[PDB]
């Protein structure tokens, strides 16, 4: 505990340790983000054709980034810089852990990081996009588990 799956490139490896770093995780954060980059973007292959191809490596939305600047310049040390994959990720963590700790859980932290806080069942992303909440939690945890991760909250 813990290694590296070996599916996840290891250029997103060290970004998801740097992150895992940043909150004192023991590296088991970096195997939950190493499984929410594979599902939001497949480590940056599966963008391509998308309409959020544009929002990177976390796919976190454009009004989201923007509540989250200066905060993120608080957290890290530089302005938010998007072109960074590095940031991407720093971004992504900064909000996942953010819903982790306010909800109480990792369940509800990838349910509401994912549909936001009020997420129902219907709703629709910046793209217009069906939101499919519980689906990305139930998928992205068993993903996260997959990887041997040791942790429900
Ligand atoms: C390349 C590709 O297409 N990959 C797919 C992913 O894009 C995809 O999922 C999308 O993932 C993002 C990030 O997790 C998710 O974004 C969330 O969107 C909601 C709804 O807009 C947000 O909330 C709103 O925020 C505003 C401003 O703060 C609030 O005012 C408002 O109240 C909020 N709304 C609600 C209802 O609470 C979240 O902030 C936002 N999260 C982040 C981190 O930015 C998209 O909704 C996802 N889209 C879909 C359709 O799921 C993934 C889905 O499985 O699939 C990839 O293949």
């Amino acid at each position: 505990t813990v290694t590296k799956p070996a599916e996840v490139p290891s250029r997103i490896w060290t970004y998801v340790m740097n992150a895992d770093n940043a909150y004192g995780k023991g590296g088991d954060f970096a195997l939950l983000l190493s499984a929410v980059i594979k599902k939001q973007s497949y480590f940056g292959d599966g963008l391509s054709g998308s309409p959020s191809a544009g929002d990177g490596l976390m796919q976190v939305e454009p009004n989201t980034r923007n509540a989250y600047l200066s905060q993120f310049s608080a957290k890290y040390g530089h302005a938010y810089n998007h072109s960074s994959e590095q940031d991407q990720v720093y971004m992504g963590s900064l909000i996942l852990n953010e819903k982790i700790v306010r909800f109480g859980s990792i369940y509800s932290g990838l349910l509401h990081y994912n549909g936001g806080d009020y997420w129902y069942p219907g709703a629709t992303d910046s793209y217009g996009r069906p939101i499919l909440a519980d689906q990305y939690a139930n998928t992205v945890y068993a993903q996260y588990k997959s990887y041997g991760g040791r942790y429900s909250r």
